[PDB]
């Protein structure tokens, strides 16, 4: 059929559906027939984003090795790189990093980077990959949290361990004055408060509320019991 030439189209196109299904040929036919490889859906999404988020590697390569615009931002500031990471698609994130020449520290609207996203969904090897290829662990989301704070909030020690082995500040604090240990206590993440204590995290540090990590844990929690055993062994 015919593709009207448009300035800013705000309507989903067949390319999106094809992209989202990962059908490489239909994509080709459409592109070859005039389809704008970068059209935006009503919710501001590019076919590349559709193909990325749905783990369709070959269709991601095609769109890319065909002019696909790559730093389009979501309606909430996410790029295809965020989306693929958020879903933990290793290969897509890989290609988007190497052959796609994209920015690993791109931050969406909430301040989050792909690593904070892969941390939120506990995609270990994706955090490894993002580190191995340039992640700046000092990035601070809009509320002063650096990746470690969320590794803490989440509870995944393997991601928390990995971020520390990357020279990440164990005492960095967000807009509330909370440190990673403060968080790992409130959310009752035992294994985490243990790794943290094992790396000398100040149990006496108060936040902007006056609370210390020990004062943030719930009473008689596994975490409370650990944090106190600690404060006592410190006072001794």
């Amino acid at each position: 059929h015919m593709n009207f030439k448009m300035e800013h189209q705000n309507k989903r196109s067949p390319l999106h559906a094809a992209a989202e299904a990962g059908h490489v040929d239909i994509c080709h036919m459409l592109v070859q027939a005039g389809a704008n490889i970068d059209t935006c859906s009503e919710d501001q999404r590019t076919p590349l984003m559709e193909a990325a988020e749905n783990n369709h590697l070959e269709a991601v390569k095609y769109l890319i090795k065909a002019g696909a615009l790559v730093d389009p931002k979501d309606a909430e500031g996410s790029t295809c790189l965020h989306l693929a990471a958020k879903k933990g698609h290793y290969e897509v994130v890989q290609y988007l990093l190497s052959n796609g020449q994209m920015d690993v520290n791109c931050q969406d609207d909430g301040g989050w980077t792909p690593m904070i996203w892969a941390t939120e969904y506990k995609h270990v090897d994706l955090v490894k990959l993002l580190l191995s290829k340039g992640s700046d662990i000092n990035i601070r989301d809009n509320e002063e949290n650096i990746c470690l704070h969320w590794a803490a909030f989440s509870g995944c020690v393997d991601i928390a361990e990995i971020l520390l082995a990357a020279k990440c500040d164990l005492h960095a604090v967000n807009i509330h004055g909370d440190s990673p240990l403060h968080i790992a206590a409130r959310e009752n993440r035992y294994d985490c408060v243990v790794l943290f204590l094992s790396r000398d995290s100040d149990v006496t540090l108060k936040n902007k509320e006056g609370e210390t990590p020990l004062q943030c844990a719930s009473l008689n929690s596994q975490v409370w019991s650990a944090l106190q055993m600690s404060k006592a062994l410190q006072d001794s």
